[PDB]
Protein backbone atom coordinates (compact mmCIF):
# COMPACT_ATOMS: atom_id res chain seq x y z
CA UNK A 1 0.00 0.00 0.00
CA UNK A 2 1.60 3.13 1.11
CA UNK A 3 3.61 0.51 2.78
CA UNK A 4 4.58 -2.11 0.65
CA UNK A 5 5.43 -5.84 1.92
CA UNK A 6 8.53 -6.59 -0.24
CA UNK A 7 11.27 -5.11 1.77
CA UNK A 8 12.97 -2.64 4.03
CA UNK A 9 11.74 0.98 2.35
CA UNK A 10 14.24 3.48 3.12
CA UNK A 11 13.50 7.06 3.33
CA UNK A 12 15.54 10.30 3.14
CA UNK A 13 14.63 13.44 5.17
CA UNK A 14 16.19 16.72 4.01
CA UNK A 15 16.34 20.30 5.39
CA UNK A 16 17.24 23.34 4.56
CA UNK A 17 18.88 25.67 7.10
CA UNK A 18 17.89 28.96 7.95
CA UNK A 19 19.74 30.27 10.67
CA UNK A 20 22.05 33.60 10.66
CA UNK A 21 25.60 33.55 9.91
CA UNK A 22 28.58 35.85 9.96
CA UNK A 23 31.91 36.43 8.09
CA UNK A 24 34.48 33.71 8.93
CA UNK A 25 32.55 31.20 10.83
CA UNK A 26 33.58 27.36 10.12
CA UNK A 27 31.64 24.24 9.46
CA UNK A 28 28.02 26.08 9.13
CA UNK A 29 25.43 23.66 8.04
CA UNK A 30 23.52 24.24 4.68
CA UNK A 31 21.65 21.70 4.19
CA UNK A 32 21.03 18.25 6.41
CA UNK A 33 20.00 15.06 5.20
CA UNK A 34 18.52 12.00 7.38
CA UNK A 35 18.37 8.50 6.67
CA UNK A 36 15.66 6.24 8.12
CA UNK A 37 17.61 3.62 8.78
CA UNK A 38 21.32 2.66 8.39
CA UNK A 39 23.18 1.74 5.17
CA UNK A 40 22.28 -1.57 4.99
CA UNK A 41 25.66 -4.26 5.19
CA UNK A 42 25.80 -5.11 1.55
CA UNK A 43 26.00 -1.38 0.75
CA UNK A 44 29.27 0.37 -0.85
CA UNK A 45 29.19 4.17 -1.25
CA UNK A 46 26.60 6.95 -0.67
CA UNK A 47 26.89 9.76 -2.85
CA UNK A 48 25.25 13.15 -2.34
CA UNK A 49 25.08 15.77 -5.32
CA UNK A 50 24.17 19.14 -4.57
CA UNK A 51 23.61 22.67 -6.00
CA UNK A 52 24.97 26.11 -4.86
CA UNK A 53 24.37 29.14 -7.05
CA UNK A 54 27.56 31.39 -7.99
CA UNK A 55 26.44 33.94 -5.38
CA UNK A 56 27.28 31.67 -2.69
CA UNK A 57 30.01 29.59 -4.07
CA UNK A 58 31.76 33.72 -4.08
CA UNK A 59 31.09 33.68 -0.39
CA UNK A 60 32.42 30.37 0.71
CA UNK A 61 36.35 29.53 1.21
CA UNK A 62 35.43 25.59 1.77
CA UNK A 63 32.83 23.11 1.42
CA UNK A 64 32.12 19.94 3.60
CA UNK A 65 30.80 16.65 3.70
CA UNK A 66 29.88 15.94 8.00
CA UNK A 67 28.64 12.55 9.27
CA UNK A 68 27.16 12.31 12.51
CA UNK A 69 25.33 10.02 14.90
CA UNK A 70 23.47 12.45 16.08
CA UNK A 71 20.46 15.04 14.19
CA UNK A 72 21.51 18.17 15.91
CA UNK A 73 19.55 21.50 15.25
CA UNK A 74 22.14 24.01 15.08
CA UNK A 75 25.56 23.97 13.45
CA UNK A 76 27.53 21.10 14.67
CA UNK A 77 30.29 23.33 16.12
CA UNK A 78 27.80 25.04 18.43
CA UNK A 79 27.79 21.75 20.34
CA UNK A 80 31.10 21.92 21.24
CA UNK A 81 32.13 18.11 20.59
CA UNK A 82 28.98 16.92 22.08
CA UNK A 83 28.32 15.76 19.11
CA UNK A 84 30.93 13.98 17.73
CA UNK A 85 31.51 14.02 14.18
CA UNK A 86 33.41 13.48 10.69
CA UNK A 87 34.25 15.91 8.68
CA UNK A 88 34.98 15.09 4.44
CA UNK A 89 36.29 18.52 2.64
CA UNK A 90 34.72 19.30 -0.79
CA UNK A 91 36.33 21.48 -3.09
CA UNK A 92 34.03 25.05 -3.49
CA UNK A 93 33.81 23.95 -7.24
CA UNK A 94 32.66 20.69 -6.66
CA UNK A 95 29.12 19.66 -6.42
CA UNK A 96 29.09 15.74 -5.67
CA UNK A 97 30.87 13.88 -3.43
CA UNK A 98 31.07 10.02 -2.04
CA UNK A 99 31.50 8.17 1.15
CA UNK A 100 32.56 4.24 1.58
CA UNK A 101 29.76 2.39 3.84
CA UNK A 102 32.57 1.96 5.82
CA UNK A 103 33.64 5.48 7.00
CA UNK A 104 30.16 6.25 7.02
CA UNK A 105 29.86 2.90 10.03
CA UNK A 106 26.27 2.60 10.21
CA UNK A 107 25.50 6.67 10.89
CA UNK A 108 22.18 8.42 9.33
CA UNK A 109 22.93 12.43 9.23
CA UNK A 110 24.57 14.16 6.76
CA UNK A 111 25.78 18.13 6.71
CA UNK A 112 26.68 20.13 4.08
CA UNK A 113 28.73 22.37 5.34
CA UNK A 114 30.82 25.41 4.76
CA UNK A 115 33.70 27.91 5.59
CA UNK A 116 32.08 31.47 5.51
CA UNK A 117 34.85 34.00 3.89
CA UNK A 118 34.97 37.58 4.82
CA UNK A 119 31.88 39.02 3.02
CA UNK A 120 31.27 42.74 2.70
CA UNK A 121 28.02 43.44 2.00
CA UNK A 122 24.86 42.44 4.59
CA UNK A 123 21.59 43.85 2.77
CA UNK A 124 18.87 41.68 3.20
CA UNK A 125 19.36 40.06 -0.36
CA UNK A 126 22.79 38.50 0.91
CA UNK A 127 22.00 34.80 1.46
CA UNK A 128 23.28 31.45 1.29
CA UNK A 129 21.77 28.74 0.03
CA UNK A 130 22.09 25.37 -1.29
CA UNK A 131 20.15 22.05 -2.29
CA UNK A 132 21.34 18.90 -1.73
CA UNK A 133 19.74 17.15 -5.44
CA UNK A 134 20.73 13.66 -5.64
CA UNK A 135 21.41 10.92 -3.28
CA UNK A 136 22.52 7.88 -3.79
CA UNK A 137 23.63 3.97 -2.62
CA UNK A 138 25.70 1.98 -5.17
CA UNK A 139 24.50 4.21 -8.10
CA UNK A 140 21.27 3.73 -7.12
CA UNK A 141 18.96 7.42 -6.43
CA UNK A 142 16.62 7.41 -3.29
CA UNK A 143 13.70 10.02 -3.00
CA UNK A 144 14.69 13.12 -1.09
CA UNK A 145 11.90 14.23 1.18
CA UNK A 146 12.46 18.11 1.54
CA UNK A 147 11.11 19.46 4.41
CA UNK A 148 12.32 23.57 3.89
CA UNK A 149 14.35 25.99 2.13
CA UNK A 150 17.89 26.94 3.18
CA UNK A 151 18.39 30.88 3.52
CA UNK A 152 20.75 31.60 5.55
CA UNK A 153 20.93 35.67 6.50
CA UNK A 154 24.34 37.01 6.58
CA UNK A 155 24.82 39.54 9.50
CA UNK A 156 27.44 41.54 11.24
CA UNK A 157 27.74 39.03 14.13
CA UNK A 158 25.61 35.58 14.94
CA UNK A 159 26.59 33.56 17.52
CA UNK A 160 24.96 31.07 19.69
CA UNK A 161 26.36 32.20 23.56
CA UNK A 162 24.31 29.39 25.05
CA UNK A 163 23.10 26.24 23.51
CA UNK A 164 21.51 22.87 25.08
CA UNK A 165 23.93 20.71 26.60
CA UNK A 166 26.77 23.30 27.25
CA UNK A 167 28.39 22.62 30.97
CA UNK A 168 26.19 20.16 31.31
CA UNK A 169 22.79 22.34 31.17
CA UNK A 170 20.10 20.56 29.50
CA UNK A 171 18.41 23.62 28.69
CA UNK A 172 18.45 27.25 28.51
CA UNK A 173 15.97 30.37 28.59
CA UNK A 174 15.63 34.04 29.20
CA UNK A 175 17.90 36.11 27.54
CA UNK A 176 19.64 39.58 29.77
CA UNK A 177 21.89 41.37 27.80
CA UNK A 178 23.79 44.73 29.04
CA UNK A 179 26.53 47.13 27.57
CA UNK A 180 28.01 49.25 30.15
CA UNK A 181 29.97 52.31 29.82
CA UNK A 182 33.23 51.51 29.35
CA UNK A 183 31.91 48.77 26.36
CA UNK A 184 31.87 45.63 28.50
CA UNK A 185 29.04 43.43 26.97
CA UNK A 186 27.23 40.85 29.91
CA UNK A 187 24.62 38.15 28.74
CA UNK A 188 23.27 36.43 31.16
CA UNK A 189 20.57 33.60 31.14
CA UNK A 190 18.72 31.09 32.91
CA UNK A 191 20.92 27.64 33.14
CA UNK A 192 17.57 25.25 32.83
CA UNK A 193 20.11 21.91 34.02
CA UNK A 194 17.69 19.37 33.75
CA UNK A 195 14.79 20.74 31.30
CA UNK A 196 13.04 24.00 29.87
CA UNK A 197 10.09 24.62 32.59
CA UNK A 198 10.45 27.28 34.55
CA UNK A 199 10.77 27.90 38.59
CA UNK A 200 9.64 26.33 40.79
CA UNK A 201 12.29 23.90 38.87
CA UNK A 202 15.82 23.89 39.83
CA UNK A 203 17.76 26.82 38.18
CA UNK A 204 20.87 28.66 38.08
CA UNK A 205 21.88 32.22 36.74
CA UNK A 206 24.76 31.97 34.73
CA UNK A 207 26.75 34.21 32.75
CA UNK A 208 29.07 35.25 30.03
CA UNK A 209 31.34 38.51 28.96
CA UNK A 210 32.90 40.39 25.98
CA UNK A 211 35.06 43.00 26.21
CA UNK A 212 35.45 43.27 21.91
CA UNK A 213 32.41 44.41 21.26
CA UNK A 214 30.92 40.59 21.01
CA UNK A 215 33.54 39.56 18.91
CA UNK A 216 34.48 36.80 21.35
CA UNK A 217 33.03 35.54 25.06
CA UNK A 218 34.55 34.59 28.19
CA UNK A 219 33.72 30.94 29.46
CA UNK A 220 30.35 30.50 31.01
CA UNK A 221 30.14 31.26 34.56
CA UNK A 222 27.65 30.40 37.48
CA UNK A 223 26.70 33.33 39.25
CA UNK A 224 23.93 31.64 41.12
CA UNK A 225 23.66 28.64 41.64
CA UNK A 226 19.72 26.65 42.45
CA UNK A 227 19.64 24.45 45.43
CA UNK A 228 16.87 22.08 44.88
CA UNK A 229 12.93 22.43 43.87
CA UNK A 230 11.90 25.94 45.40
CA UNK A 231 15.54 26.86 45.58
CA UNK A 232 16.71 27.74 41.93
CA UNK A 233 16.67 31.44 40.67
CA UNK A 234 16.12 33.08 37.31
CA UNK A 235 14.66 36.01 35.07
CA UNK A 236 17.45 37.98 35.36
CA UNK A 237 17.16 41.86 34.19
CA UNK A 238 20.20 44.24 34.30
CA UNK A 239 20.94 47.69 34.79
CA UNK A 240 24.22 50.04 35.17
CA UNK A 241 23.81 52.70 37.44
CA UNK A 242 24.99 56.11 37.50
CA UNK A 243 27.61 55.81 39.61
CA UNK A 244 29.04 52.90 37.86
CA UNK A 245 28.16 49.71 39.29
CA UNK A 246 26.25 47.24 37.63
CA UNK A 247 23.30 45.37 39.46
CA UNK A 248 21.11 42.61 38.57
CA UNK A 249 17.90 41.82 39.45
CA UNK A 250 16.15 38.14 39.42
CA UNK A 251 13.56 35.68 41.56
CA UNK A 252 14.02 32.57 43.15
CA UNK A 253 11.94 30.12 45.03
CA UNK A 254 8.56 28.56 44.47
CA UNK A 255 6.69 29.55 41.33
CA UNK A 256 4.99 32.65 40.17
CA UNK A 257 1.64 31.04 40.76
CA UNK A 258 2.57 29.48 43.81
CA UNK A 259 4.14 32.37 45.95
CA UNK A 260 1.97 33.53 48.98
CA UNK A 261 2.77 36.16 51.50
CA UNK A 262 3.72 34.37 53.98
CA UNK A 263 5.79 31.25 51.48
CA UNK A 264 6.73 34.06 48.52
CA UNK A 265 9.07 33.26 45.63
CA UNK A 266 11.34 36.25 46.21
CA UNK A 267 12.97 38.61 44.01
CA UNK A 268 17.04 39.48 45.13
CA UNK A 269 19.37 42.20 43.81
CA UNK A 270 23.54 41.25 43.08
CA UNK A 271 25.40 44.01 42.47
CA UNK A 272 29.01 44.17 40.27
CA UNK A 273 31.41 46.96 41.00
CA UNK A 274 34.28 45.40 38.02
CA UNK A 275 32.27 45.23 34.59
CA UNK A 276 30.77 41.98 36.09
CA UNK A 277 34.06 40.13 36.65
CA UNK A 278 32.37 39.78 40.50
CA UNK A 279 29.00 39.79 42.00
CA UNK A 280 28.06 40.42 45.27
CA UNK A 281 26.12 37.57 47.38
CA UNK A 282 21.80 37.55 46.45
CA UNK A 283 20.11 40.64 48.71
CA UNK A 284 16.88 39.89 49.45
CA UNK A 285 14.67 42.46 48.64
CA UNK A 286 11.00 41.12 48.71
CA UNK A 287 10.30 43.40 51.76
CA UNK A 288 10.47 46.36 50.08
CA UNK A 289 7.72 44.92 47.29
CA UNK A 290 4.97 43.11 48.98
CA UNK A 291 4.33 40.31 51.83
CA UNK A 292 4.45 39.30 55.46
CA UNK A 293 7.51 41.42 55.90
CA UNK A 294 6.74 44.58 53.91
CA UNK A 295 5.93 47.72 55.92
CA UNK A 296 2.96 48.59 53.93
CA UNK A 297 -0.12 47.36 55.58
CA UNK A 298 -1.98 47.91 51.90
CA UNK A 299 0.49 45.43 50.29
CA UNK A 300 1.30 42.84 53.31
CA UNK A 301 -1.01 40.58 51.48
CA UNK A 302 0.16 40.93 48.07
CA UNK A 303 0.87 37.44 46.47
CA UNK A 304 3.79 37.49 44.12
CA UNK A 305 6.46 40.27 42.44
CA UNK A 306 8.62 39.77 39.47
CA UNK A 307 10.48 42.28 37.75
CA UNK A 308 10.61 41.75 33.72
CA UNK A 309 14.00 39.53 32.25
CA UNK A 310 16.22 41.86 30.10
CA UNK A 311 16.82 45.12 31.33
CA UNK A 312 15.48 47.98 33.30
CA UNK A 313 16.10 51.86 32.84
CA UNK A 314 18.34 54.35 34.46
CA UNK A 315 16.92 57.73 34.14
CA UNK A 316 18.86 60.91 33.80
CA UNK A 317 18.04 61.55 37.31
CA UNK A 318 19.83 58.58 38.44
CA UNK A 319 16.43 56.65 39.30
CA UNK A 320 17.29 53.29 39.02
CA UNK A 321 13.53 51.62 37.61
CA UNK A 322 12.49 48.20 36.46
CA UNK A 323 8.77 47.42 36.45
CA UNK A 324 7.22 44.58 38.58
CA UNK A 325 3.97 42.92 37.84
CA UNK A 326 2.27 41.46 40.96
CA UNK A 327 0.15 39.07 41.87
CA UNK A 328 -2.48 41.32 44.20
CA UNK A 329 -5.23 38.58 44.81
CA UNK A 330 -5.26 35.18 45.06
CA UNK A 331 -8.62 34.22 43.48
CA UNK A 332 -7.34 35.13 40.21
CA UNK A 333 -4.80 34.60 37.51
CA UNK A 334 -3.64 38.29 37.16
CA UNK A 335 -1.27 40.70 37.55
CA UNK A 336 -0.55 44.54 37.57
CA UNK A 337 2.22 46.50 37.02
CA UNK A 338 4.02 48.98 38.92
CA UNK A 339 7.54 50.45 38.81
CA UNK A 340 9.92 49.26 41.59
CA UNK A 341 12.67 52.13 41.71
CA UNK A 342 15.44 53.36 43.61
CA UNK A 343 16.48 56.84 44.08
CA UNK A 344 19.44 55.75 46.12
CA UNK A 345 21.66 53.71 44.61
CA UNK A 346 19.70 50.29 45.48
CA UNK A 347 19.88 50.52 49.10
CA UNK A 348 16.41 51.27 49.14
CA UNK A 349 13.81 50.28 47.32
CA UNK A 350 9.91 52.23 45.93
CA UNK A 351 6.58 51.09 44.31
CA UNK A 352 4.91 53.67 41.75
CA UNK A 353 0.93 53.97 41.46
CA UNK A 354 0.24 51.10 39.52
CA UNK A 355 0.66 51.17 35.60
CA UNK A 356 -1.50 48.79 34.43
CA UNK A 357 -4.59 46.46 35.15
CA UNK A 358 -4.04 42.89 33.97
CA UNK A 359 -0.71 43.44 32.88
CA UNK A 360 2.14 40.91 32.50
CA UNK A 361 6.68 41.36 31.71
CA UNK A 362 6.55 45.06 31.01
CA UNK A 363 9.99 47.54 29.56
CA UNK A 364 10.53 50.83 30.29
CA UNK A 365 12.44 53.13 27.61
CA UNK A 366 13.38 57.01 27.60
CA UNK A 367 11.23 59.22 25.09
CA UNK A 368 13.08 61.99 23.48
CA UNK A 369 11.06 64.54 25.38
CA UNK A 370 12.00 62.89 28.61
CA UNK A 371 8.63 60.99 29.58
CA UNK A 372 8.96 57.07 30.01
CA UNK A 373 7.21 54.77 27.82
CA UNK A 374 6.24 51.17 29.00
CA UNK A 375 5.33 48.48 26.79
CA UNK A 376 3.13 45.76 28.33
CA UNK A 377 3.11 42.26 27.42
CA UNK A 378 -0.38 41.09 26.39
CA UNK A 379 -1.02 38.35 28.72
CA UNK A 380 -4.02 36.15 28.07
CA UNK A 381 -4.94 36.86 24.44
CA UNK A 382 -6.49 39.82 25.84
CA UNK A 383 -8.70 42.99 23.66
CA UNK A 384 -6.88 43.02 20.14
CA UNK A 385 -4.63 40.75 21.09
CA UNK A 386 -2.26 43.91 20.35
CA UNK A 387 0.77 45.46 22.40
CA UNK A 388 -0.05 47.19 25.67
CA UNK A 389 1.40 50.45 26.15
CA UNK A 390 1.79 53.71 28.84
CA UNK A 391 3.33 57.22 29.61
CA UNK A 392 4.57 58.54 32.51
CA UNK A 393 5.87 62.53 32.67
CA UNK A 394 6.89 62.44 36.33
CA UNK A 395 9.77 59.58 35.85
CA UNK A 396 7.91 56.88 36.48
CA UNK A 397 5.69 57.44 39.66
CA UNK A 398 1.74 58.11 37.67
CA UNK A 399 1.14 56.69 34.66
CA UNK A 400 -1.43 56.64 31.91
CA UNK A 401 -2.56 54.54 29.07
CA UNK A 402 -1.21 55.08 25.82
CA UNK A 403 -3.43 53.36 23.02
CA UNK A 404 -1.83 55.94 20.34
CA UNK A 405 1.25 53.44 20.41
CA UNK A 406 -0.63 50.66 20.22
CA UNK A 407 -0.43 49.06 16.27
CA UNK A 408 1.65 45.81 16.97
CA UNK A 409 0.17 42.28 17.29
CA UNK A 410 1.78 40.25 21.22
CA UNK A 411 1.42 37.08 20.64
CA UNK A 412 2.08 36.84 24.65
CA UNK A 413 5.94 37.12 25.09
CA UNK A 414 8.88 39.23 26.34
CA UNK A 415 10.39 41.60 24.05
CA UNK A 416 12.69 44.68 24.23
CA UNK A 417 12.77 48.77 22.87
CA UNK A 418 15.29 51.11 21.72
CA UNK A 419 15.03 54.47 21.04
CA UNK A 420 16.89 55.03 18.30
CA UNK A 421 17.08 58.25 15.57
CA UNK A 422 17.13 57.22 12.12
CA UNK A 423 17.08 59.77 8.88
CA UNK A 424 16.55 62.78 11.25
CA UNK A 425 13.65 60.96 12.81
CA UNK A 426 13.18 59.82 16.62
CA UNK A 427 11.61 56.34 16.56
CA UNK A 428 11.71 53.25 18.80
CA UNK A 429 12.74 49.88 17.97
CA UNK A 430 10.82 47.03 19.56
CA UNK A 431 11.60 43.44 19.17
CA UNK A 432 8.68 40.97 19.45
CA UNK A 433 8.01 37.66 17.47
CA UNK A 434 5.62 38.09 14.33
CA UNK A 435 3.44 34.82 15.05
CA UNK A 436 0.54 35.54 14.50
CA UNK A 437 -1.12 34.27 17.90
CA UNK A 438 2.71 31.91 18.26
CA UNK A 439 5.93 32.16 19.26
CA UNK A 440 7.32 32.58 16.00
CA UNK A 441 9.68 34.56 13.65
CA UNK A 442 11.69 36.81 15.60
CA UNK A 443 11.43 39.96 14.17
CA UNK A 444 11.35 44.17 14.47
CA UNK A 445 9.63 47.03 14.05
CA UNK A 446 9.79 50.69 14.35
CA UNK A 447 7.69 52.77 15.56
CA UNK A 448 8.03 56.82 14.26
CA UNK A 449 6.80 59.22 17.20
CA UNK A 450 5.85 61.96 14.83
CA UNK A 451 3.82 60.14 12.69
CA UNK A 452 2.65 58.21 15.11
CA UNK A 453 2.95 54.31 12.56
CA UNK A 454 4.53 51.22 13.22
CA UNK A 455 6.55 49.62 10.42
CA UNK A 456 6.21 46.44 8.66
CA UNK A 457 8.05 44.01 10.59
CA UNK A 458 11.11 42.88 9.77
CA UNK A 459 11.73 39.06 10.62
CA UNK A 460 15.51 38.74 12.13
CA UNK A 461 15.40 35.18 12.59
CA UNK A 462 12.91 32.91 11.23
CA UNK A 463 11.66 29.65 12.71
CA UNK A 464 10.39 29.12 16.67
CA UNK A 465 10.96 32.46 18.51
CA UNK A 466 10.59 33.74 22.06
CA UNK A 467 12.17 36.12 23.79
CA UNK A 468 14.42 38.71 23.09
CA UNK A 469 16.48 41.60 24.69
CA UNK A 470 18.58 44.35 22.87
CA UNK A 471 21.14 47.02 23.42
CA UNK A 472 22.97 49.63 21.72
CA UNK A 473 26.82 49.42 21.37
CA UNK A 474 29.19 52.76 20.91
CA UNK A 475 29.68 52.48 17.35
CA UNK A 476 26.12 52.57 16.64
CA UNK A 477 25.47 48.55 15.94
CA UNK A 478 22.74 46.55 17.58
CA UNK A 479 23.10 43.63 19.75
CA UNK A 480 19.49 41.40 19.41
CA UNK A 481 19.77 38.60 22.21
CA UNK A 482 17.18 36.27 21.45
CA UNK A 483 15.76 32.70 22.59
CA UNK A 484 16.05 30.78 18.99
CA UNK A 485 14.45 27.06 18.72
CA UNK A 486 11.49 24.83 20.13
CA UNK A 487 14.58 23.23 22.37
CA UNK A 488 16.26 27.00 22.71
CA UNK A 489 19.77 28.42 22.51
CA UNK A 490 20.42 32.12 23.52
CA UNK A 491 22.02 34.18 20.30
CA UNK A 492 23.67 37.10 20.02
CA UNK A 493 22.99 39.13 16.82
CA UNK A 494 24.44 42.35 15.94
CA UNK A 495 22.96 44.45 12.72
CA UNK A 496 23.22 48.32 12.09
CA UNK A 497 19.00 49.37 11.47
CA UNK A 498 20.04 50.03 7.66
CA UNK A 499 20.84 46.21 7.30
CA UNK A 500 17.19 45.44 8.15
CA UNK A 501 14.59 48.72 7.20
CA UNK A 502 16.67 50.84 4.35
C1 LIG B 1 8.94 34.28 37.20
C2 LIG B 1 8.29 33.59 35.99
O1 LIG B 1 7.42 32.75 36.18
N1 LIG B 1 8.72 33.96 34.75
C3 LIG B 1 8.24 33.34 33.50
C4 LIG B 1 7.12 34.14 32.79
C5 LIG B 1 5.75 34.09 33.54
O2 LIG B 1 5.29 32.77 33.81
C6 LIG B 1 4.67 34.89 32.77
O3 LIG B 1 5.23 36.09 32.24
C7 LIG B 1 3.48 35.15 33.70
O4 LIG B 1 2.32 35.41 32.93
O5 LIG B 1 6.86 33.65 31.47
C8 LIG B 1 7.50 32.45 30.95
O6 LIG B 1 6.79 31.43 31.56
C9 LIG B 1 7.18 32.39 29.42
O7 LIG B 1 6.04 32.87 29.18
O8 LIG B 1 8.03 31.88 28.66
C10 LIG B 1 8.99 32.38 31.28
C11 LIG B 1 9.41 33.13 32.54
O9 LIG B 1 10.45 32.44 33.25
Amino acid sequence: HHHHHHGSMQEVTMWGDSHGVAPNQVRRTLVKVALSESLPPGAKQIRIGFSLPKETEEKVTALYLLVSDSLAVRDLPDYKGRVSYDSFPISKEDRTTALSADSVAGRRFFYLAADIGPVASFSRSDTLTARVEEVAVDGRPLPLKELSPASRRLYRGYEALFVPGDGGSRNYRIPAILKTANGTLIAMADRRKYNQTDLPEDIDIVMRRSTDGGKSWSDPRIIVQGEGRNHGFGDVALVQTQAGKLLMIFVGGVGLWQSTPDRPQRTYISESRDEGLTWSPPRDITHFIFGKDCADPGRSRWLASFCASGQGLVLPSGRITFVAAIRESGQEYVLNNYVLYSDDEGDTWQLSDCAYRRGDEAKLSLMPDGRVLMSIRNQGRQESRQRFFALSSDDGLTWERAKQFEGIHDPGCNGAMLQVKRNGRDQVLHSLPLGPDGRRDGAVYLFDHVSGRWSAPVVVNSGSSAYSDMTLLADGTIGYFVEEGDEISLVFIRFVLDDLFD
